Formats: structure tokens, sequence, C-alpha cells
RNA sequence: GGGAGUAUAUGGGCGCACUUCGGUGACGGUACAGGCUCCU
RNA sequence: GGGAGUAUAUGGGCGCACUUCGGUGACGGUACAGGCUCCU
RNA sequence: GGGAGUAUAUGGGCGCACUUCGGUGACGGUACAGGCUCCU
């Protein structure tokens, strides 16, 4: 589909970070999360800048 | 149309390199389960782009 | 001064205009539940300016 | 009163989404919300413009 | 330390508001955790820029 | 080294007027422990610089 | 409703401690009160 | 305390699976550990 | 998953009220439905 759709698509298939836990643990958690999220918009980038 | 989302997936494929078979077996392991992780991805959305035609 | 403040309320209420009498009942309906919405919320601060004087 | 204290008076008059409910019912809440917040901002604009 | 260190140990020293209460209470608990974290600041601002 | 932080936690303690004695008891009070504060953070900061050393 | 700032600011009366009973306390208080300005 | 980045990075020892018992596993792991830099 | 905007926008069928039973209601509705575009 859309390049947008698939985007979307990956971003909904990043799962949130377990609140319960330590401090440390929910902090490692969002951390990871984060990660994630940078990797997808990377990946994002990379798949808008050609297939269209 | 769909050529071009072939070309896409093999491309998001092609710039996904092998990981280092160096170090201990847990690094080595690790390195390979992010790169799993990667082809993970890609196979998503191809499986997504499949899945839409 | 209060002058200022009835000029301004007249002002948002001519502001304003009718909804469209056109469409379906429903659509009709609600056209005038928005527009209601916002006479209501004129009256909500001319209301609120009367309180203060 | 003071224009900019009517303006809170209009901020304080929209009323806060329900969290409870499914995730695209709590979407749709807050959308509204933030549309609400919206006209709150162009009305107070158009107040802000004139009256002083 | 480094500076950043202490730093990041004074703002580590300011304890997160009571979420208890009326939310007057609330609101002003915030307002005394926000003016903590600017004292934090000013005096963060004033330390790094001596003491190197 | 040392040197450095000892001069910084003077600085900040110097930079630290003493509260005015002035208005009714409890303006003074707060004023004094407005001040009180300031002087125990600063203290902290000086208390873990000797802790690292 | 939320936020920013004024603010290295303002200080109100309860409870403790001390007292020559008038008051005093760099004590509970990193508490509590939240005005004014603007933003949303 | 919070955040950003380093990070398309680093890999530690438990449990499974396999085994020629030395080890091996693109298995639990999208788990878990969280250093360094800066911001607040 | 989150956000912004389109939106001073769109209006779907339940329940009330009225009715000449065809319908009507600036009634529940500040409810509810959430498409399209982009961002993350």
């Amino acid at each position: 589909l859309k390049a947008v759709r698939l985007i979307k698509f990956l971003y909904q298939s990043n799962p949130p970070p377990n609140p319960e836990g330590t401090r440390q643990a929910r902090r490692n958690r969002r951390r990871r999360w984060r990660a994630r999220q940078r990797q997808i918009h990377s990946i994002s980038e990379r798949i808008r800048s050609t297939y269209l």
C-alpha cells in the first residue's frame, strides 16, 4: 500500500514498555522502546526516499 | 506498482548485511539475534505488501 | 467599558451564521446542534460579562 | 472582565475526555477534546483582536 | 566529580510532588517543584560557568 | 583539582547573602528558611565533592 | 483544565521548643497559602 | 527524578534444545544488563 | 501505539418528545461513529 500506511504499520508493531518493576528496569524498557522507535524512523526514511 | 515493491523489499534485505561471527558465543548469538530481528521486520513489511495484493 | 463588551457579544453572535437546512433530517439536526453549541458558548461569555458587572 | 480571564474561562469550560473504554473510543474522545480546544483558540483570537 | 554529575545529583535531590489531594493543592505542589527545578538550573549554570 | 572545588564551594557560599531581618516574625523566619535551604544545598554539593575524594 | 514566568520573590496561623510570659526559635517547613502577567 | 544520543552498537549467565560431552543453537530474547556524553 | 490537521467540517440509527402517523424536534448529543492527509 502507500508508504505512509506501511510506516504506520511499523510504528504499530512497536509494543509499549512494561510499567511494572523498579525505576531502573522501567527506565531500561523505555530506552529499548525508544531505540526501536529510532530504528523504525530510520528504515521509514530509507523506505520513503525510494519506492515513490 | 508491484515491481517497485519487490525491488524495495530486495533492497531492504540487501541493505542488511550478515552479522559478524567473532567474539564469544553470546556476542555472536546476539549479533545474529539483532540481524534476525531486522530480517523479521523486513519480512513483516513484505508480507503486508503481499497481503494487500 | 460596557459598550465595548456589548458590541463584542453582538459581533460574536453576528459572526455565527445560521446552519444549512439541507440534506437528511440527521444532518440538519447536527448542523443545528453545532450552531446551538456556538450560540451557547457566546452566551456563556456574555453571561460571564454580565456577572462581573 | 479582562479578555485573558474570559479566555481562561473558555478553556476551563472544556471537559477532559473519558479515560475509560476501548483504545479507539478514548482516541475519538481525545480528538473531540482537541477540536474543542482548537475552537476555543480561534474564538479567543477573534476576541483578543478586538475588545481592546 | 565532573560538573555534569554534580548537576545530575542536584536534579536527583528534587522530590516529585504529591499526586494526592485537591486539584488546587496538587497544582501548588507542582508549582513548588517547578520553582525548585528553576533554582537547580540557575545554580547549575553558575557552577558550569566556572569550575572548568 | 581539589583547589578549584574548594574555591567553587566558597564562591557559592559567598554568593548567598544573609536574609533580611525585617518585617513580621514569620516573614523573617521564612527568609531565614529559604536562606538555610540554599546553604543546605551548597553543603550537599560540597559534601558530595568530599565523598568522591 | 494544562503550562510558563514574576521567584536567589512574598508570608499567613496552627502545632512544638525556649522564655524574664513581653516575646524568641538558621524547629514541624524540601510543608502550606497562591496572588499578578501571559500562553494554551 | 525525567529526556536525548552513542545504537543498523555492546553481550553477560541462567534456563531449554542438540551433542562426538569438547562444544553448538538465524531457541526462551521484541527478554535482560546499562555504561559513556550532553540536556533538564 | 502516539500526535497534528482537514474541522466555525461530515452525519449515522437507537432511545425519548410531538404528530394530521406522512413526518417533525435550536431533545438524550459538550454524546457517538472516524474517514482522508502528514508526522512520529
